[PDB]
């Protein structure tokens, strides 16, 4: 136990009224994507990147529920802490809210409703996580880049501009909801002004690194799935996508107890205890099977 | 001493740990089925039976959230009351919990995780609602009767036995989660002894009515969909099913605002106000279109 | 000189290049919807109307394949004939191609890519089939009327105009792909002039009947599913929709063997033989179960 | 044009009666998976492995249809040839049928109903394709390894046995439907005897390489999708899986014209011509867009 290198933040704050009435009772990032709470996925992304000290930011109403779901992290070899965003005034506000949590360390922000799947994903993040200066982002080809921060490249494949929700996007490349930053991000976030939309823009954070030549924009290839959670239709597809992978394989995607176990943050003895409450359903069954099966 | 309509109950309590970890932060009946919380579907079903006075039974933990979503019903021409079920002791327990709520009235119990769709469904509920003594249930042909209460019929089509979760079902006709009762149900329920599963069984209730010759079983035809919400798989399918119908039709299934509007429990002016806070999203836009479209 | 029942047509011709490359090797109406060829669904629809004598219209290239699948109908208590449509010149062309087949009889046209599901669907088809003069069509509320023939109603609910693919639909009520005709349709069809699209339009046919006051439009309610097969997306959804119903119920939608059995066009002994060559798979096992289960 | 290094074979032969009636009219590998014929996927796998000379083996009935779909290959920079398997007497029969096509060259067999997706898939195949001696296979963790050829590993992660459809599988690792072989496979196939099931087993081919220490079994990781096409349910999931990837990305999976174009087997001028017939639908639109868009 802990009373209060790279730190993680999950920004799991309010989506406004766009998925109401589904999200009227509870924020989106506590709803299941197939067999597990949405937040398990970005949590799992951070743990895959090797990050164990992690701040979860949510609305004032829902922190108790996040706190309840995940606890202090210790049962999974994590050190979790919690903070609140009172209004949805931009994703960069994560760096103001998390300022004292970050301290003097390196950091990474993941959106709490972002789903990543694919091969060698541990290596793709460990590469960004090892770059100790500047920021690292990921660009992914999408059909509807107007909804996102859009990267423009020159003919030699070098990032030359970023634009948030452009009316005429410059490419089909969109910045995904996963960001790695050095010790400069907090101080860049403090200097931000609200945009025409009344938000502290993460795209402004990232343009400040671009303007200094310190932004690494790596291509996240078509062979990776960055799954859309923005619409009722896209939530549905995501659960369909995860279910098809888990049913085919008899292996789970973004099972935090398993990831902990593979990183050796918990031992056999602890995994076994975590299997015990859930032993009557499939998820406890999965976790027990992992004790005696070799999975390459 | 000397003496001189039908209330509804929705049971939306603990699904224990069945669907953990998806349901760890929030109870099943608030998870979305496509674009609206699951509890809207059975609420709509009672509304369609003509029932305006309704008791929602939930866990102590989740009652506030049902209340936040649903309020007192006044916005939709209903009256909603709340009660808690501290321990999931079985479905027949709704009648003890709801004894003061029911009083000397007729009742209807609906499971808070049961979705229905189909044609003349209003009329099928009308005929059970207007049967003023005894009980009515609905029998539906399912692939896996062993999971349900099962009705055995004789060669005349008459109901002759009921068995809860039989290993060797006598038919494929499962009893759906919607039950209509006369003034005898509370007394029947008080006398029940817990099953060996540690549960007060709705099927024991229906058997009492059967043994007194006061149980109408109606067939809910194959042209109706009675959807499965028991697993992560079936839940996903339930969302796909609704999405497909609403995207095809430009009409919603189980939109409580709409149903109150068509029942004339609320007027055009009242519906316009309900639309306003959701005007940016599709749900609010749909409520608005209903004002100026004849829909047959 | 001196003179003294209803045939069906299924149009399963060229979808041109719309769904190429999926449909390059094989026509649309033979692609599966879940577990059975698409053409089974509209065939089943005619069977449900009581119609036993049926002409299948396909491309010259694909007729052998319809014939290999369906034969002459004798196995299922029907009589199937075949005709070809060398150029996709429009739906009303079915009446010229099928003129000798129809003779002096009543008719019914069904599109070979149109799926229907719902309750009392038998009865809804019964009332159109038994209307012996004029034409009957069905109007269904859709999200995208602009893609269909659209019915405009006056405030009494009476059909007053029909428009093919209007840019500004007068209602959301599209005319479904199922049409019932008296002995005037062939003559109406011979007189049509091609539309500017180079097509003989079914909607022109229905307008002739409207202008003579002999067009019944019945509403196919929202409790019916009329499924979309026009796109790769909608097709996939159509398979998901059927799969969900059949997996839930342990019953099939549009199983022609079953429907002949229940119509008493074939007997138990005949159905047992049809089951045999499919006995290893689920379809054959289902046919076998139908012999020894009462299904209401 | 060509009249009749590594060669490819696609075995797209009969699945018997297990998907009847869906497959009664046409073999499975000509049915669409979402927007394209199933065979496009394994074709695309071979082209991704750098293989351009390719033999397509099908039933006698369906060769004309495969021939019709794909032609001589020349429009896509391939050299296709066709041959027939008269009865389904085992996957190893591909090497007897293809003996003279193979000649003295290296070879690779892909099953015509196998779908692969994932990142760095070009590199994973180019590694197997470069190993000039022995055979290379892939092992993938699945839920139901009894259906497949199953690999057993020792504690150091070395393949020590292969078993075809074991009643008690030794691991959850299954051999996928993609095989690379040197000049020995033809002569090993000729010496095979039929199994207890009356088939020339590909697993026997691969055990012969294992017994000689010449089988490379590489793990295909959980971050890759090997999609199941064996059941109606699994076909459906696959089309759902592909559609979700293509709709999110605005990029296609296994578009052979695109792969050809990226390998430089056809130029801009040719791609443009292939866009022309399909210009009115999305797939022609996709191909034209590829002329003027840089996709990393
Ligand atoms: C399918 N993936 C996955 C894995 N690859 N792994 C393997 C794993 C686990 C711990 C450390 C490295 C690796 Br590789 C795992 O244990 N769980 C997984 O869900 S993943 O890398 O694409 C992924 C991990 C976490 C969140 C989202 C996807
Ligand atoms: C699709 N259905 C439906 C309707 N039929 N209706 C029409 C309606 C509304 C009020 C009273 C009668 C009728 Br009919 C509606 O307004 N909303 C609906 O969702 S239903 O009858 O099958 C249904 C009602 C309530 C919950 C689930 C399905
Ligand atoms: C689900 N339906 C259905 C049925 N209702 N029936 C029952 C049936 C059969 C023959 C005659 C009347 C009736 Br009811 C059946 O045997 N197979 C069916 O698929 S349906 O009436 O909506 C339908 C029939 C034909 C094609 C598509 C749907
Ligand atoms: C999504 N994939 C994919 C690609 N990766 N590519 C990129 C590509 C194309 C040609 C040569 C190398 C690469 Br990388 C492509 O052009 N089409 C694709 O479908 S894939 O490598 O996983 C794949 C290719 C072919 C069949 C099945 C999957
Ligand atoms: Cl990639
Ligand atoms: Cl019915
Ligand atoms: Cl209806
Ligand atoms: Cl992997």
């Amino acid at each position: 136990h802990h009373h209060h290198k790279r730190k993680g933040i999950i920004l799991a704050g309010g989506s406004g009224t766009r998925l109401h009435p589904a999200t009227l009772a509870i924020s989106k990032q506590l709803l299941p994507v197939y067999d597990k709470p949405m937040i398990y996925y970005p949590l799992s992304t951070l743990m895959l990147a090797g990050i164990r000290e992690i701040l979860i930011i949510s609305t004032p109403q829902d922190t108790p529920r996040f706190q309840q779901l995940l606890g202090d992290g210790s049962n999974w070899g994590l050190d979790l802490q919690y903070a609140v965003q009172p209004s949805p005034d931009g994703l960069a506000q994560a760096f103001l809210i998390g300022e004292s949590f970050i301290g003097n360390d390196l950091s990474a922000l993941v959106l709490g409703d972002n789903l990543y799947y694919g091969h060698d994903f541990h290596e793709l993040l460990g590469s960004a996580s090892q770059r100790q200066t500047g920021a690292s982002v990921f660009a992914y080809h999408v059909l509807d880049p107007e909804r996102y921060g859009v990267v423009e490249f020159d003919q030699g494949g070098k990032a030359i501009s970023l634009e948030e929700k452009p009316l005429e996007p410059k490419s089909n490349y969109a910045v995904t909801g996963l960001y790695f930053y050095d010790q400069q991000v907090v101080d860049i976030a403090r200097d931000l002004k609200p945009s025409p939309r009344g938000e502290l823009e993460i795209t402004d954070v990232n343009r400040a690194y671009l303007e200094r030549g310190q932004l690494s924009v790596e291509i996240m290839g078509r062979g990776y799935a960055w799954l859309d959670t923005g619409t009722h239709d896209s939530l549905l597809e995501a659960g369909q996508f995860i279910a098809t992978l888990e049913n085919r394989q008899g292996l789970k995607v973004a099972c935090p107890e398993e990831i902990a176990y593979r990183q050796k943050w918990i031992d056999a003895a602890q995994l076994e205890k975590l299997a015990a409450p859930l032993a009557k359903n499939g998820y406890g069954q999965y976790l027990k099977r992992l004790l005696t099966e070799t999975v390459y």
